[PDB]
């Protein structure tokens, strides 16, 4: 149907860009982990994986929601619709558990710092991946692919599950679970850190910004996460739902967010960063 043009098309055009931005950030992210041999590391291979969920958060849902609200309408399949859904929640539930197991690592490595080579190695770390992707996976798909309302007639129409059976469900299995574990974890780091050289002052250090990483990641996201439960269990369901899409762009916005604190939170990513540019 017929939309604006001018408004239409500045919002398409900061759209892009927020993109752009953001798929810029990850894949410096990603070349400066992987081409440099001093920032190698299960931390590191948790941050390139961390990259690669919010890369494709960026590169796929992302520009698909910004072309849905440019033309205001669901134009691509119905296929396309649900697997549209599944790779946002795919990837969004990937993220948190991805720092989860961030978060895990940064509590050995503060809590142990010597013998973190020990504990957390190569083969650990890479199983911990595995595990996180697999299970990341299951979680996002179960409850959609697995329980799927009956489908609507219109092909134009591209909405959210508003049952409760499902907010529910994937509210507590993708992020208010990850973000407990996340918060025990951290709140362990905090103390440890606090109470508690040259190898603790640099775990300590990856802490921080992972930390950082962290609360920018579970502040974007919290509004959704608040707003969808609470409107599918009260009488009001997504009152404004003009709100409801500033609540999911303020959560992709964390996409574009996170490449910007490791420069600006680790002298030794800005460095990576500048002599990699
Ligand atoms: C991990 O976080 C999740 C993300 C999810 N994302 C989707 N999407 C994203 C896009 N989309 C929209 O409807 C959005 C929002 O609502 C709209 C209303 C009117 C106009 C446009 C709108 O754009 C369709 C599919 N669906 C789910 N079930 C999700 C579940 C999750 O877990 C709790």
């Amino acid at each position: 149907a017929p939309v604006n043009i001018s408004k239409a098309i500045l919002l398409g055009v900061i759209l892009g860009g927020l993109i752009l931005f953001g798929v810029l950030g990850n894949i410096l992210v990603i070349l400066s982990v992987a081409c440099h041999r001093h920032l190698h590391s299960v931390t590191h291979y948790y941050i390139v994986n961390l990259a690669v969920a919010d890369l494709l958060l960026t590169s796929t849902v992302l520009p698909f929601s910004a072309i849905f609200e440019v033309l205001g309408y669901w134009a691509f399949g119905r296929v396309f619709c649900n697997i549209w859904a599944a790779v946002d929640v795919l990837c969004c539930t990937a993220s948190i558990m991805g720092l989860c197991i961030i978060s895990i690592d940064r509590y050995i490595g503060v809590s142990y710092p010597l013998r973190y080579p020990t504990i957390v190695t190569q083969r650990r770390g890479l199983m911990a991946l595995l595990c996180v992707w697999a299970l990341s996976l299951v979680i996002s798909i179960g409850p959609l692919f697995g329980w799927r309302q009956p489908a609507p007639e219109d092909e134009t129409i591209c909405q959210i599950n508003e049952e409760p059976g499902y907010v529910l469900f994937s509210a507590l299995g993708s992020f208010y679970l990850p973000l407990a574990i996340i918060l025990v974890m951290y709140c362990r780091v905090y103390v440890v850190a606090k109470r508690e050289l040259l190898k603790f002052s640099r775990e300590k250090k990856a802490a921080k910004t992972l930390g950082i990483v962290v609360g920018c990641f579970v502040l974007c996201w919290l509004p959704f996460f608040l707003v969808m439960p609470i409107g599918s269990f009260f009488p009001d369901f997504k009152p404004s739902e003009t709100v409801f899409k500033i609540v999911f762009w303020l959560g992709y916005l964390n996409s574009c967010i996170n490449p910007i604190i490791y420069p600006c939170s680790s002298q030794e990513f800005k460095k990576a960063f500048q002599n990699v540019l």
